[PDB]
């Protein structure tokens, strides 16, 4: 009977769904992603902001931000280097927003940063963001290359 | 059509089957895992053992057991710091066994270990094992927070 | 009934395949893949040639093989130790060509090699390449082990 084979078929998908969702569970684990708490993932590329935002997007996220110090260690940890956040303030100056929205709240700026450089030789001045190795914050030129860290849902 | 439309979805099932297996391998392979051994995985987060053994179930896995001194050598590769494994002495206090069932087979225990200390405040004595940085055993209380590794079949 | 059955079986299907082929580009990426670049990758054990073949051909990928500096670098970097490439003059001696048909179009010799060297006693010359420490490359015998580590194409 049809409806029998259709039945089982059914079955059969669930079992697949199922089996996927662990496959992506493992992954997250195995990549380090915390009980409860966002995954931040990276491939070691350093690229422009704009390729950073195109590369996350791709696969379903999001530039990392950190919302407080204990994400923000996460993060520094996962980059092991200099890598743009998901803050940016190229639309109004000195107005830093999320690119998912939102006007900055927490921060970990290095002394004397932000300080909207210019002399960098790159045209603008710098309206991006990057944790850098002590995993304090400096602005940068968006245009600069530095690591791509996408992050995914708690 | 509706025959032919159903035979085909078997097909569409059948491959999709094949295809995450294929990916499930490729994933295995990238976490390391050797030929027909099985293979520990960690996120590095510390919690409970009672946590430890939820997360490792929920990812179709086991708290890692060393059943010799090479995959004793693995699980401290792998955790890097202390970590629970899947033996207790919580059934019978001073008799350790696997949390899959049986006696010990293998042991590594530290010099003066197994102690069931109580000074540690946790309440109770020690029924949870814990491989030391070193691949040493230590009993400590199931209530401490070790390093989660997951064990999957060779 | 069946009809809309079938439909909604079709639509689970697709998604699943979408889910699948997003679960397989985050894999990659966390894994290292560089944009638009081929990806190598390793579970860090040594065996024959014959064996990586079948491994890398089991997860539908194939031997490593650099066509210029670039990918022999990211090869070395992703092995770091000896490792086999998908070159072999095993057809005609003296002759190497890629294990994917056709003669080299880019070599990376260390001085002195490649050799056929018969003084290591597992019988024959040296019919395979593996990439050193250095990213410099070395015949040595298909029966000797060396680190696996496949390549998935950009
Ligand atoms: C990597 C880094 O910190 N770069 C900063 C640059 O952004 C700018 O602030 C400049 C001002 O002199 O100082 C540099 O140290
Ligand atoms: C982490 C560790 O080793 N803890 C042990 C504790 O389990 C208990 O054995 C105690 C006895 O005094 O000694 C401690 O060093
Ligand atoms: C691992 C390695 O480099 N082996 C080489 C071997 O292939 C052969 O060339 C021999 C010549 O005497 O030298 C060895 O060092
Ligand atoms: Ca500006
Ligand atoms: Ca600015
Ligand atoms: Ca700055
Ligand atoms: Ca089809
Ligand atoms: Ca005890
Ligand atoms: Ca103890
Ligand atoms: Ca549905
Ligand atoms: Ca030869
Ligand atoms: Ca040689
Ligand atoms: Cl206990
Ligand atoms: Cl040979």
């Amino acid at each position: 009977a049809i409806e029998v084979k259709l039945a089982n078929m059914e079955a059969e998908i669930n079992t697949l769904k199922s089996k996927l969702e662990l496959t992506n569970k493992l992954h997250a684990f195995s990549m380090g992603k915390k009980s409860g708490k966002k995954f931040f993932v990276t491939n070691h590329e350093r690229m422009p902001f704009s390729k950073v935002k195109a590369l996350c997007s791709e696969l379903r996220g999001t530039v990392a931000i950190p919302r407080n110090a204990e994400e923000n260690k996460a993060i520094q940890e996962v980059a092991k280097t200099s890598a743009f956040l998901g803050i940016t303030d190229e639309v109004t100056e000195g107005q830093f927003m999320y690119v998912t929205g939102g006007r900055l709240t927490y921060s970990n700026w290095k002394k004397d940063q932000p300080d909207d450089w210019y002399g960098h030789g790159l045209g603008g001045g710098e309206d991006c963001v990057t944790i850098v190795d002590n995993g304090l914050w400096n602005d940068i030129s968006c245009q600069a290359s530095h690591t791509a860290v996408c992050e995914f849902p708690a």
